[PDB]
């Protein structure tokens, strides 16, 4: 259900695997920002979700280093996946950088991505 | 370092071990919400953070279903850590609920907790 | 340019004027959650944009108390008015409620709207 | 009560009256970032907030551009009041720059400021 290809709106992809325990796991591709290649992802969802019509709840994370650049940052989107034949991952996101203590008010960015699955 | 037990201004108790190579892997117990006993966690850190004075960006999931309860939610963290002689890793976090596609407008709380290695 | 009437995604309706002096005024009708009727709303933008392709900064708040009901709550959209033919305010939002000190980890919500000029 | 001079941990200062029937007005003035001076801010708040301890919902915005500067940015404050001897203004923030639509995906950062009227 969840586990597969996904692509957001802004181009990026998205290649998970639901373990039965409730762990995700994959790899990220970003279409924008301090990023090139593949990024490994790893997450958590609702391994037994309410049976009524309520989305599945989960998040991930991806640092953003990987053996060809490092951003020295890292997402993590929270959100939920609606099942079905046009199957949807709906989240929100918080990117944090590193940043100097005395920056550390400026270190963090707030989105929203919709994900299709492929 | 990030690895070790930590606490949050709430009471809640995070277990992490920090990989070499980026992963996260621990458990958290909450001292709020539908929640009780440790649930399983998983994120990803930045291995080799920069030299400048810049804290060590991270994040991590934990889904809070666990033999005790479900809730039906997920909340990530998104931070920073900063070492020092008093370490500290400061995040914002989203919870997202499930809901029906209707009720997804109100699905997803937003807060801010600083954790520290100093027990409560 | 922003002045006038807006709907976003959930129905909610968003009646603004955008005086010369970067005020925001109007009132809001959401279609969704503890509320009924019009609002007041108050808010700033940035009447000298940049002229480059870049959106307007503003923001908003709504406190969700008229004389009809009162919700103890209040949101603020913070986004941006990107103009031509096809306006749209694509805004995030934080709706704080008021709670006990012990319940305050879990006082905001955050979402995103998109408005519709019409 | 809301009306009066607030400093958060940043320390920047926040002059605010709170009207009778809803209404914030005031100046900001921000002590980081691409600002100086003081900035308009108007907002609302919860004028009947409720009688079993809760705090009282409120919000405000700047748009950061002023006779001094233009940074072609917004920055809303959603949070609550909370009354006591130690009367404090807690909230979250977002601060959106005006961008191209193609960078639209960073151009809202998130924060959290408390207030106190404490001066630093
Ligand atoms: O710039 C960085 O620090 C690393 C790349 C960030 C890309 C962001 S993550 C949130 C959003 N969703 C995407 O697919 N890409 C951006
Ligand atoms: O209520 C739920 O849906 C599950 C428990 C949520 C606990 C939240 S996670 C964010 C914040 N930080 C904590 O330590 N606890 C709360
Ligand atoms: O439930 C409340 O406390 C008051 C109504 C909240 C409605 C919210 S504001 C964010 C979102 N956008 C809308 O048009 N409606 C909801
Ligand atoms: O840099 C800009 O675009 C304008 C100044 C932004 C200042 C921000 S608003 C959120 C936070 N709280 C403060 O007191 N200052 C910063």
């Amino acid at each position: 259900g969840i586990t597969g290809t996904w692509y957001n709106q802004l181009g990026s992809t998205f290649i998970v695997t639901a373990g039965a325990d409730g762990a995700l796991t994959g790899t990220y591709e970003a279409a924008v920002g301090n990023a090139e290649s593949r990024y490994v992802l790893t997450g958590r969802y609702d391994s037994a979700p309410a049976t009524d019509g309520s989305g599945t709840a989960l998040g991930w994370t991806v640092a953003w280093k990987n053996n060809y650049r490092n951003a020295h940052s890292a997402t993590t989107w929270s959100g939920q996946y609606v099942g079905g034949a046009e199957a949807r991952i709906n989240t929100q996101w918080l990117l944090t950088s590193g940043t100097t203590e005395a920056n550390a008010w400026k270190s963090t960015l707030v989105g929203h991505d919709t994900f299709t699955k492929v």
